[PDB]
Order: structure tokens, then C-alpha cells, then sequence
């Protein structure tokens, strides 16, 4: 079989960790969290990620899949250690990279074997040559003479859909600069790949951009998008037909064109955030790049201003209510959510605003406090409001009863930041 | 069906012919009578593989007819296309004046109902202030003639015409009644993927589709002119972001830039739509600017690597026109690097299949026109390939290397693994 | 939308589940009370992924609401879907009387749509049925009926049904087609890829396209067993050929034969309705006779490598459903080599994830159970991987080594490359 | 790169063309001196100009001795043709082997794009190396396989714009070789046995799709379902896909047929019969009844001496190659039967003289050929026949009856019979 660490209990660490378990390898998961690490150990956690909870559960159970807190314990136990650590923004816009390096140490200082250290974290072009001397520096510390190798494998897997993604990419990019792990590497992933061998193996530098490239990619698709949608607004054009009329080019495909009220996420930003910072430290100035980030950040506003607008500017103190507050359908996750965007600015104004989401309320409740009204369900949010935003576009909003609606709320108003709505009510949306 | 098609650029001409060719009577007008009597001979007014056999084919049948008088067509046609040229006007805005012209000549000669259905790719509302031309001139007439306007934006990329118009990914038609609606269906339906819409979103699609592509192509120059810098291979980060479905692998290589009477006009016109309508197309402008710089790279590796030393050397050029495939030189990267060649007191030999006779007209005597590829070469310090022709693909090293002054080759298209080599990326 | 679904088999609730995600208002009705119950309380395993979890917040959130009286849901509701069972002749007598009923309690108009897969025609006779009861009532009432088939897979059955690559729907009136795009466009926020058909049309699709699929594997087995033949390698083929666009990559894996129940039952549905006809479907009856050899071939491959000699060898299988993610076992090819086993006298130790509680209901006593794949193999002269789920992928291959008898593993999926042992593999 | 391609067929021709195209010194091989003669002064869109474009440029030279570009090549393609005991006739591919053998100076890599049998690498080693041996000479060489997978009228565009192409090798320097030769123009690099089978399963892969199509398309007509809506039913799963799912009156053309026959006999050498393609080519060869007995059927068994129009000839549109053409099965049913056939095909019209004669009337064009028709039978799609005068139809004709072999035609007078 093989043995495997992998380092981290973000979505990526423990999408992959587990899945690896469930394709017949036994792996250890590590985490500097203490309290989560027991948590995921006896199923006391609430996991929102779709199929991930179970997973976790039948394989441990069937005792393939163990969770820790020490990195040293789990290093000489491995044939190959993922780093899947987190790598957030850094003061000044640089991807931060001290939890990566530190699990470099930590591996370092416990290796007694060869092993293949590959770094699944999201980490700037060059980082391969830091995470090599810092792992060689601990094993020169103890005057040991120990081989290994070291490769990039970034993750591409969405929050929401991550174990499909996981199981079934449409490609896995591998970075390396031996035989020895393009070998070990291959005999990984083989046996999941069973449609095709789909395995891209690339020089480490070309990799770790690789995934830079493609973030900035995807969130370039929704900047153009957002700014075709606004302009189609002013001209009146339509922007689904649009974005149909674009999507069915070959070259272009139909994919992430959705214009919406912006995208969130600590991904796309951050990532896009890093790739700009790591031009500029190269004197390079990256103009598409700084566009994307300037027009999502003007995005994430115009659902009040939308609202503001209907009102001519007399929005002071009005009920809302709000579906949606996680940044996309099918987690939690409220970083960088446009949410939070709307929920500041109604929060300026003296608005009282009623929130629904099915699963990140509590998330909402650690961010927010007492400030925002925590709602029941769709239709309790809408009690009294004077306007519903329609925020994220989870399944149980696509299809509401517009006559209980209209009952319900003060003002029979929706406006729909992701374009999902038909009326049989005003209804204003984006584009 | 009886069609006309008013236009004889590839648009015009490929579309009239395919019509043709699928059954059609088809009439086909301009007003260059010098264009139209080559075609009345048998030759064509531009170079487009596969189609001067097709027309002859379809004239000979009687399908296809040339002609240059709009009023003469109007009265035959169930149908008639407006597909003239719409170029970048002086201030960057689409000329309109072939298309509105075109509008009145069929408002002057209507006899009873007409569709018009303008390919021509116009700006966000055009269908408008065209149906507005046709009805004054029926007006002034005091004729009580009713008529559909529609809108059917061409994607069709010059030098593979026919292809992209006889296998099209999609159809996109902008209608706003069911007679349009019918009858135009009745002229897909025996080729055929169509997508209805409203008329402004089908004219709105055409600008977006070619603003996306360019965004495509400045988002990877941008990756690769990054790449070189911190010692990444963009032609692996290529094949690693475009084997995301949600991404796609076409449509993702950068270069020396993109050209053409396309791309660099579609742009610009939406981005001033946009200012017509107090909005910042942020995204577009920044995509624009990347583009102006990339086409000064290839005289910059040059110039670098002579430290800046490059007077009264010798240089060569392989690819004058905008892209493989073409005589059409508009916005072409090989200019702005001549262009400055020439600033510098270079010496400049030029080499393209089918382009020099264009290249002539524009540059006159300030290049050497070669015979072919290994005759540009000779003496040269730097040969530049600037446009990705099949024929450059396999060059002879040797052959080169002997006949070259210096054995360098700066190549804007990332075509080559071996001399010095310097790409983009 | 108010929806009733009748049937509770994957497809009537995956469908209804998934109509209540979406925040219809959806009442799923069968006869099975003890199983509505459970479904109700949420207290019945379910193996497919996603299911249990989805009906449990739906039912909680009053989207989602179980029944065993058809007559109750019918005047709430403005489409009715037939999911029921149509079990080579069809028995259409779930289908006619859950029509019979859905007559009896009309109370205004209705859109009628069959999801079952039921044979061409089929919509003039459910017509039929309901127009009686609204006869025998005295009641003049409007409705239409619709053909909806499914396209969903076990294992995958809602990520299918969320995301289908198309909806099918056969119609014969603008009232119903209206209808039917009101529920399905806001699900489908892509791209709103409904085919609209008439109704005979959409009935025989269903078949059709089961019967290609059967086709696809069919014709690569046989690709597969001449592979063996001449020297090539039928994955790299599959590659070769699958990489045409007019082909492409998907269904094209040959192995042990496909089984489940649908298949089976659609290929032999379209040979009869052809025999019904005086036609003969030549390529669907080879494409049957294909597959049932090649239910056969694990134990060919066994017996020709023990020379004949396997009377009291002990083995071990690996996967009993007819495929990874259920725990039905169908038509699986697990039954054929057990019970050509079980002929010839060999011990047979056995193991799946999720399906061995209906393989005892099947067995009995003839195999032994165990508790997990290294259990399995304890002191076996063969191994067959016979249902590729993810767990066997990557196994400890030295501990394989040292609890069986004899390190020889027959592998029916094309999963395994060696590191021992001997793997014997299709093509 | 020089290399050399042997045969002038569209395969050979297409392929050495390209490779002039894309820059290599290409010499194109065959043993017909006048065809060499021509080339040097078959239907396929843009190959005359492109031809001509590499001769002037002195990178397509044409000849007829093998002999004289074997020891100036550094790859040598195997391109002649495989034609139909219904086993492939080896005939040309081995006697192109022995050539190389006999002129081999230097070593070479021998490429069979060939359609050819699984194992036939091993039989063009043997070939190569007898005669070697009987030169008593010591050369190394490589063979690998790079099957093609051109249509016919569409091929320079196949050949440019590969889905993917299939390489069997058995060696690095092969390998190095042929991604040298095409990395400046996706290649699947697999044994050679496994090309050579890739080649047969394809070509049989699509026969099976029509001949599944046909099947259901018949069952279609008896059962009161429209089989163009089922093909859209089916073809929109991503797992069958759209393309090559259409029914009509058969599959003809020299490939499949022969391809089909040759995969199903190598099967019985080796003691296995694949009952799949055994079935999907008796369907085929039913399916080329089709339209004759619908036309009997309609006029009651009573067709002597009535005039009947078809609307082409060739075996699929674009090309004048009428091998295998469902149009000769109609045809002679008609002609046995007594019925007085007039055709028209817009380049297939000298081909079919030469196998039909003076038994059918050649017409000018499409309504000339309907002229007193008593039926209309459209057999090939070509572009021209999509949009007909219906008027002008009926006015011309003795009976307004069209029956459509490639479902094409919705009726806007007629009677319209066609398949499923
Ligand atoms: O680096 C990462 O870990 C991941 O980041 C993203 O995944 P994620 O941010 O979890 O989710 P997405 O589905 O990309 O959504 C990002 C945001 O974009 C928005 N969005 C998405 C698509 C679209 O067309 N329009 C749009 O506004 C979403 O609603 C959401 O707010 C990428 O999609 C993953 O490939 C990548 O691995
Ligand atoms: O390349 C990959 O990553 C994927 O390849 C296949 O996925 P796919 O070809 O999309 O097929 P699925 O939709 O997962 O399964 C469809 C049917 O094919 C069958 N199948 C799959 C794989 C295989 O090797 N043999 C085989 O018969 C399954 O039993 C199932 O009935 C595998 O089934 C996945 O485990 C893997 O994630
Ligand atoms: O509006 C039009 O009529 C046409 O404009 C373009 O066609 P075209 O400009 O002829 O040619 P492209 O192949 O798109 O090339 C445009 C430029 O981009 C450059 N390019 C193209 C692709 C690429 O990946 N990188 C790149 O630098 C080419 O060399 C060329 O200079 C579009 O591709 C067509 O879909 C469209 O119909
Ligand atoms: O009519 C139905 O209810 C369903 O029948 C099948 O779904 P299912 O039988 O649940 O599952 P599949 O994944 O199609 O597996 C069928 C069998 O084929 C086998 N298989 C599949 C793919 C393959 O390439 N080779 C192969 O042997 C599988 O292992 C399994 O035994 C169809 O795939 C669904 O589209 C259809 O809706
Ligand atoms: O047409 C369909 O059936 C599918 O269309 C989309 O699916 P898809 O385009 O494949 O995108 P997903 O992978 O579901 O989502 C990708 C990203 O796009 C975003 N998205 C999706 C849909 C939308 O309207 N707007 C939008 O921003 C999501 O928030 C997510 O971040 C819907 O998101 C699916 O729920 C639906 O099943
Ligand atoms: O071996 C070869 O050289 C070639 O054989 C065929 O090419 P070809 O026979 O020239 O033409 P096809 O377009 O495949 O048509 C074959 C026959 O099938 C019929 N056909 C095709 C497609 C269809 O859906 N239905 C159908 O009846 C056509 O009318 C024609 O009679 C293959 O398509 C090529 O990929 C292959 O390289």
C-alpha cells in the first residue's frame, strides 16, 4: 500500500487526507489543533462539505485514517507527506508563509528515512528552494545524512464540491525534479485514475504558477463578466443570453461566467492578492490582474446600491432581510463573502436586517454577534423586510412562493445577486 | 430561399457562397466594381482557402450571382444580409456609414415585406437607428411596406472561413417577431446548435466574444512576460490552467500580441460604448494597454541583447501579416517591430507566403522584400518570427546558421526547441 | 410548485428529494407503509451518497413529506411524476394503477408525467386508464400527461440529477411544455438544455439509450478477449479509441460484464418490442450474448490456471454489487462466478463494503462472510476483484502475500498493476 | 527532416503534402508513372493548391522509384492501400517493405500508416531484414505504426486538426523520431500491436454506432416514435456523444467495410468470434435494401418500367468514391426489377459510368434528373439537394414521391418516406 502524512486540516488537508484512506492507503492526518484534531477523531464536529463527515467516519472506523498533533510521530511512519498547511494573506498583500515552513522543520527535525515531502499548499513561484533548505538545515542540525525529495502537487478542488473534485479532477499537476518521485508519484495516483492518466508533470516553478495562473483565471472569467453585466444594464442587453451567446464559443466554454454581486472566498483574492505582489517584488506590473481585483471589489457594492437606488437614497433605518450569507452554496465559509459587504454598509445606515442560511448562521453569529437578526428558515427571514437580497444562491431559495413572500414582507422588492430569479413583486438583479 | 448579401470581405463573400452552396439563390453586392468584376472572371478579392473553387462552382450552377447595385437585389430577395465593413472610426467608435448606407438603398428599392438581418458586427442598439434609416426612406417614398430587422453576428476568422461557417459552434440570432423568428429557421434548419435571443443581446454577444478572447491573450502575456522573471515555463503553465474544463485549452497562447481588423477595433468600440454610457470598462482598458506594450517585446529582446547597440545591423522577418493564414496586415505586431527597426537604422529583410504585396503597399522601399525564408536570413543578426506559418515549423538549423551573420532567433510565437533562442516566457 | 411523486425505488426518491432541495413543496407517496415510516422518521439505511442526509433536512424543513395514500396528494398538487417499479415483457399494472387512482381523486387540471420506464405507447394507455375514473365519476376535468424519463445512475444518483448533462421530456400540448419548463429552469442555471419531444419519442430514448450503453461495453469486451489473443493491450485501445471526439472516453471499460437490473432489462425490452414486431434487434441480441459469456470469464481464467483442478480450493472476492456505491446486487456478475464456484466445489470467502447483507439474503450459508478485505483472503489460492469500490485500490500487497495460500489475484475492472503475485486481468 | 512517403491515395498524398506544408523535404512514392507525371504537372478540398504551392517551393517532390529516396530519407512512411477471403490483402504493404529493404544504405525508422492487420509489424521486420540478409548486410532500423484517421474530402483538416494521434513504437529512437516530427505540428504513444488494433476498434467503434443507429431507426418506424428525436435523446449524454449517430441507408466506402470484415477475421484465426461486428455488419448489408423495398412497398410490388431519380451516388458527400455505396445496392434492385433509373451526382458521375454503363440515364443537374420520376430517392447528402423547389419539383416529375436515405428533408403536395 503506502503510508501517508499529510499535514493540515483545512479543506484541502482533510478532503485529501481522507480520500486517500478511502482508496485503500493508510494515512495520518496532522494538525497544530489540539481540540479540532480530537473532534474529527470522534465525529463531534459539524461538517458541511458534501459526503465529507461519513467518509471521515467509515474510515476511521475501518481504521485507515488517524488524526494527530505531532508532526515528529507521524513523519518516520510515512512514505510521503503532503504539506496542505494554510498560506493566508500576509500583512502587506504576500502569501504568508510561516505555517508552511514550519511543517518544513518539523519535518526536518523527525525524518529517519528517505521520504517524498510534496507540497500541496497554495505557494508563490520559488517556495520549492525555501521549503528544500529548511528541511535540509534540521537534518544538518542533527549531523544526519538522510535523502529525500521534494515536489509541488497544488489542489485545485472547490469548497462545496470538494470530494468529486478530489476523486474525479479534470487534471492533477505535478511539479518535480527527480525520476524518483515522478515515479512514486505516478504509482499514487494511477490506480484513482482510471478513465485516463491525467497527471501533468511539469518543472516545480511551473507548477507552484500553475496554480496562481488558474486562480487568477477563474477570477478574471467573472470580473469581465461583471463588467459586461453592468454595462449591459446601461444598454439593455441582456447578460444571460449573453453569457450564453459567449459560453457556446468552444474557446471560451460555458463555465464560471456567471456576473453575480462578486466572487468571495479566501481564495481568489488572496491568491490574486499574492500573484500581483509577487510581480511587483520582480518589477513586473500585472494590469489585467489589478483590473479583476478592482472590479470585484466595486461589485460587492452594488447591491446596495441597488436597494439605495429604489429608495432615492431614503433607506435610513428599513428592515431587510437577506438569503445567503456563506460566500458561495455548500459550506460555512464566510471570508471575503459579498454578505459581509452588504451587511456593513446596512449596518451604517441603522438598518435592521434579518438573516437566513441554512448552514452558516453560526459562522454569521461569530462574526456579527447581536448586530443582524438570526431567522428560522427562507420565509421567517421575510417577515416585515422592505427588501430581500438574494445573496447565495442555495438550492432551497431557487424556487419560493412568491404570494407568501409578498404577505410577508413590507415591500414586495427582491434583488438577486446571482441572477437565478424569474418573476411568474419588483425584481432588480445584475445585468 | 432568395437571399442577397450586401459586402464582399470574408464575411460578405464566405457567407453568400455557403448560401449558395447549401441551396440558396443568392445575390451578392458592393460598390467596388473593380472587386466584383474579378469575381464576374472568376478570382477573388481576398485570400480565403477553398472559396474561389466554391464560387465557381455556384456561379456555374446558377446559384450565385455578383452584382453592385443594392436597388436591382431588394425586389428578388426574401432575405437580405447586411455584412459591410464596420471600421474603427477616428474617435474609436464603429463606423456606421457602409452599414446605414446600406439600410437606405434597401428602404429606396422595397417593394413588399423584407427581412434585413445585419452580420455586420455593430454596436449595442444599432438594429434601432437601422430600422429608423429603412423607414424614412420608405417614408419619403410614401410607400406602406412592413418589414423585420434582425440580428446575426458573424464569428468567423479569416483564412478558415468556410470551416467556421459550415461547422459553427453556435448560431446566434437577435429577433424581436415570430415572422424573423420563422424565417430564419428556415434558413438554418437544412445546414444544422441556434441560440434566439433579443436583438441588442446579439449584437452585445458579438463584442463580448471577441473582448474575452483578447482578454485571454493579454491575461497569458501578462503570465508570460511574469514567467520569465521568476523562472516558470509558460508553455507548462499553458498546459496546466487550460486543462481546467472551466478554463479550456484553445485560445491561451501568448506571443508578440494580437492583430488583426478585429479584435483590436470590437475592443476599442466597447470600451468607448461603455463611456458613452458614464461606465469604465476596467477590465478591457487594462487588457488594451498589455496588448500596446507586447507588440514593442521582439525589438526589445533585440535590443537588449546588443546592450543597446542595434544601428545599420542587419535583421530578418519571418510573418508580416496579423496571424497565420491571411494577406491582412491591420494592427500587425510585425509593424510596430519594423516601425522601429527602421527608427533605429536597421537594415530589414522581410519574409511572408502571401503578404508581401500588402507589406509593399505600406512600407515601400524600407524593407527588402525576400524570396523566401532562407533568403531572408542571409546576413542577418537577428531573425524575428514574428507569424506562426506552417512553413516556418521545421527549419533547417544548418542552413540557417551558415547563411546568418549571428545565430540568434527572437520568436514571438514560442514555436521553437533547438544558436541563441529567445521567446516570450 | 405543489408536487406529488409516486414511488419510492432510487429514482421516485431521488427525484422528489431533490425537488423539495430546490424548494418545491413535494409529498412522495407509496404503498409500503413500514418503509414511508422510516422514510418519514428518517431511520432506514441508505447507501446512496447524499440521500439519507437531503431527505432528512427536507422532511424537517416541511418541503419534503412522506404518504401512503396517493388520493391524499393528488388535489394539492399541480404535477404528479410515476416513479413506480415497471419490472421480456413489462408488468404495467404499478404504473395503470397509480394512473386509476390519480383518475379517482382529480379534483382540477394536472400534468401527468412518467418517469418509470415503461414501453412506447404507454402514454395512450395511462390516458386511458384516467379518463375512465374521471368517466365512472361523472366529472369533466382537462389534464395532461407527460414523458419524463430518468438518466440518473446508482452511486451517483443525485449529483446526476442535480447536474444532468440533459433534461428529455416527450409532450403533446403547450400547457404541459409551459409547465414543465417553469419547474425545470431554475434548476438548470447553465444553460437550459430541455429537449422537448413528442411523447412516443421520449419513451423509446429511454431505451435507446441504455441499450447504447450496453452496446459500448458489449463491443469492448469482445475488443478485450481478442486483445488477449494477439498480443495487445486493450487499455491502451481504449485510449486510442475513446480519444476521438466522435466516440469518446466514457463507458468504454471492458471487464467482467455490466450488471443491475436496468441494462439487462432495457436491451431485452427492445428485442422484444422488436419480436412484438415482426423486427429483430441483431446487434442489441449480441450485445446480450456478449455479456452473459463474459460473466462467465473470472471463472474460465481460475479454472484454466489451476488446469481444470479447483474441486476444494479455497478463494476470496472482493465486491458483490453490480457496481461501487450500492448494495444491489441485480443481475451482478458476483452471482455467476459464485455459483459456477459453488458447481464445481470451492470454498468461497467474501467481502463488500455495503452489500453483504443482501448477499445473505441471496446465499445463505454457501459463502462465508468477512469482516474486511485482508479477512477475506485469509488462507485463498485465488482472489477475484470483481467490483471495483475505492478501498481495494491500494492494497498492502505483502500482507495479501502472507495471508493467502497462493498470491494469485484475478482482477475484473483493469484496476491493478503489480508492484509476488500473479495477476491475471481482462484483455 | 527528409522523409519519404510511399502510396498516393488521399492517405499518402494528404500526409506527404502536410509534411511539406509544416517545412520537411518530402519525396511522395508510387509505382504509376503517369499519376507521378500528373502530380508533377484524386477529389480532396485545398490539396491541388497545396500540392502545388510545395512543389514550387522545392519541398514536394513526387516519383516512382523507392529505390532512389530510401537511402535520402530519415523516416520512410508506409502509406499504400489494404484493400479486401475478406482478410486484409498485405500485397502492397509488403512488396513497399522488401523495396525499403532492398535499398536501405543507412538506418531508417519504417512508419506503417497502413491500415494493417494486428501483428503485421512483426511481418514488415521480416520482410525488410530478408532482404538485408540476402545483400549480406549488417544495417539496424526501427518500425513503428501511426495509423490515420482521415476522412475522405475532409482530410487536410483531419491531418492538421488530429483529435489525437496514435503512435505504436518498441523503441527510444523511434519515439524521439516521431515526436520530432510532430511536436511542431496529443500523440498517444502506446506497443505497436496495440496501434494496429487501435486503428480496427475505431473504424469498427463507428461502424457499430450506425449500425445500432439503423436497428433502432427500424424499430422506430414500427412502434410510432421519430428516431431523429431519439438520436438527439441519446446523443446528448456526454457518454455517447452527438456525432456519427445517423441513421439512413448503410455505411459504404472502402474503410469500414473492409475494416469491419478484416478485424472480424483476424478474430477467427485466432479461434474468437466478435458477434458484435458480426452483427453490426449483417444489419449494414440489410440496411442497403431500405430504400428499394420502401419504394416496392409503396407501389404495391408494381414497379416495372417506372422511371425513378436518385440524387447521389457517391458513398457519403465530398468525394467521387462510390466502393461499398448504398446507391449500387439500390441501383441494380432497380435495374433487375426493370425499372428506367436516372441519377445525378455533382463529382461522382465518371465513377459510376465506369461501373454502371449505359444502364442509367446521367443528368445535368438535380432538376433534370427528376424529369418524368416516378420517384425521387435521395441516397448522398450533398449540400446542393438541402433546399429543393418543391414546386418545381412536383411540376417535373410524374409522381410527387421523395424517399429520403439520410433524413434530411421536413415536407413545407409530396408524399416524404424515409428512415424511422
Ligand atoms: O484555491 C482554492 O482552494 C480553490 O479556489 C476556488 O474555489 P472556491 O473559492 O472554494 O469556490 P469557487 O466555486 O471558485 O467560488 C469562488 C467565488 O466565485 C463566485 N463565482 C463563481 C463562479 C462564477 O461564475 N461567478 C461567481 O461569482 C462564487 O459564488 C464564490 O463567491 C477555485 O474554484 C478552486 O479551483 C480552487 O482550488
Ligand atoms: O479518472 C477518474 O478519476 C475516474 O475514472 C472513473 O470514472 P468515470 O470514467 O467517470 O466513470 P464513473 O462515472 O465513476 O462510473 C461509471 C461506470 O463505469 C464503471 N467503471 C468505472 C471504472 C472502471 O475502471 N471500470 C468500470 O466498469 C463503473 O462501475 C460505473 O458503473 C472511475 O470510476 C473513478 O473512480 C475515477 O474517479
Ligand atoms: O470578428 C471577427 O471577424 C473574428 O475575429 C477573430 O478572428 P481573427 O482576428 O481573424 O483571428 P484570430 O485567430 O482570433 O487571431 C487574432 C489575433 O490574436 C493572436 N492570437 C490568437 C490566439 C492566441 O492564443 N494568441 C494570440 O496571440 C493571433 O496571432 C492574431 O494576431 C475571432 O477569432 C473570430 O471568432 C471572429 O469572428
Ligand atoms: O436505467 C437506469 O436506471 C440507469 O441505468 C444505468 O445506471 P446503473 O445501472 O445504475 O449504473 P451504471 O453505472 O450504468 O452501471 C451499469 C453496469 O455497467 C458496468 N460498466 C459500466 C461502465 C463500463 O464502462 N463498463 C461496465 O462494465 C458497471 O460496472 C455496472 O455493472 C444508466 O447508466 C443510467 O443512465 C440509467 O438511468
Ligand atoms: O445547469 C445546471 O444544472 C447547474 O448549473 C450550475 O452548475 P455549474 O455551472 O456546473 O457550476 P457549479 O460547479 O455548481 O458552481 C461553480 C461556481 O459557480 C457559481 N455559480 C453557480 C451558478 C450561478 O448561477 N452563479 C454562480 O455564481 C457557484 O457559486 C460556484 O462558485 C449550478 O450552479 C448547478 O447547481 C446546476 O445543477
Ligand atoms: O479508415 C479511414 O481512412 C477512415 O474511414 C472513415 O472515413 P470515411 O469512410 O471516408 O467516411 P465517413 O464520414 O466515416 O462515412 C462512412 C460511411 O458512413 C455513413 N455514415 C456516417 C456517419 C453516420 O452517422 N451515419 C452514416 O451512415 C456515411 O454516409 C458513409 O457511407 C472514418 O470516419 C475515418 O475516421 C477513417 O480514418
Amino acid at each position: 500500500s503506502l503510508d501517508i502524512a499529510v499535514v493540515g486540516i483545512g479543506y484541502v488537508g482533510l478532503v485529501s487526507a481522507t480520500c486517500f484512506a478511502e482508496l485503500g492507503a493508510n494515512v495520518r492526518c496532522i494538525d497544530t489543533d489540539r481540540n479540532k484534531i480530537e473532534q474529527l477523531n470522534s465525529g463531534t464536529i459539524p461538517i458541511y462539505e458534501p459526503g465529507l463527515e461519513k467518509m471521515i467516519a467509515r474510515n476511521v472506523k475501518a481504521g485507515r485514517l488517524r488524526f494527530g498533533t505531532e508532526i515528529e510521530q507521524a513523519v518516520p511512519e510515512a512514505d510521503i507527506i503532503f504539506i496542505a498547511v494554510g498560506t493566508p494573506a500576509g500583512e502587506d498583500g504576500s502569501a504568508d508563509m510561516s505555517y508552511v515552513l514550519d511543517a518544513a522543520r518539523s519535518i526536518g527535525r523527525a525524518m529517519s528515512r528517505y521520504i517524498l515531502i510534496v507540497t500541496k499548499s497554495t505557494v508563490p513561484v520559488g517556495s520549492y528552494r525555501l521549503i528544500r533548505k529548511a528541511i535540509q538545515e534540521e537534518l544538518d542540525k542533527r549531523e544526519v545524512l538522510i535523502d529525500f525529495d521534494i515536489a509541488s502537487n497544488p489542489e485545485f478542488l472547490k469548497e462545496g464540491n470538494a470530494i468529486d473534485d478530489f476523486m474525479k479532477p479534470d487534471r492533477v499537476v505535478v511539479g518535480v525534479d527527480s525520476d524518483r518521485a515522478r515515479e512514486l508519484i505516478t504509482s499514487l495516483y494511477k490506480p484513482m485514475l482510471l478513465n485516463n492518466f491525467r497527471v501533468l508533470f511539469m518543472d516545480i516553478a511551473s507548477a507552484e504558477m500553475t496554480k496562481y495562473a488558474a486562480n487568477a483565471m477563474l477570477a478574471t472569467r467573472i470580473s469581465f463578466m461583471n463588467d459586461v453585466a453592468n454595462l449591459c444594464e446601461r444598454v439593455g442587453a441582456d447578460v444571460s443570453m449573453v453569457r450564453l451567446g459567449i459560453g457556446s464559443d468552444s474557446r471560451i466554454g460555458s463555465k464560471f461566467l456567471y456576473p453575480g454581486c462578486g466572487y468571495g472566498g479566501s481564495c481568489f483574492p488572496k491568491d490574486v492578492k499574492a500573484l500581483i505582489r509577487t510581480a511587483e517584488d520582480n518589477g513586473y506590473r500585472m494590469e489585467v490582474l489589478e483590473a479583476v481585483e478592482r472590479v470585484n471589489e466595486k461589485q460587492k457594492s452594488i447591491l446596495f446600491d441597488k436597494f439605495s437606488t429604489y429608495y432615492k437614497g431614503n433607506v435610513q433605518g428599513r428592515c431587510v432581510a437577506i438569503w445567503g450569507l456563506s460566500f458561495k452554496p455548500g459550506t460555512d465559509d464566510m471570508r471575503e463573502a459579498p454578505s459581509l459587504v452588504l451587511i456593513e454598509k446596512l449596518l451604517e445606515v441603522g438598518c435592521r436586517v434579518r438573516v437566513y442560511d441554512p448552514v452558516a448562521m453560526k459562522e454569521a453569529q461569530k462574526r456579527l454577534g447581536d448586530k443582524v437578526e438570526y431567522t428560522t428558515d427562507m420565509y421567517d427571514a421575510v417577515r416585515g423586510a422592505e427588501a430581500l437580497f438574494h445573496v447565495t444562491e442555495w438550492k432551497e431559495f431557487r424556487m419560493p412562493d412568491w404570494s407568501a413572500l409578498s404577505q410577508a414582507m413590507a415591500a414586495s422588492l427582491v434583488i438577486d445577486g446571482r441572477n437565478v430569479y424569474e418573476l411568474p413583486f419588483t425584481l432588480l438583479n445584475i445585468g
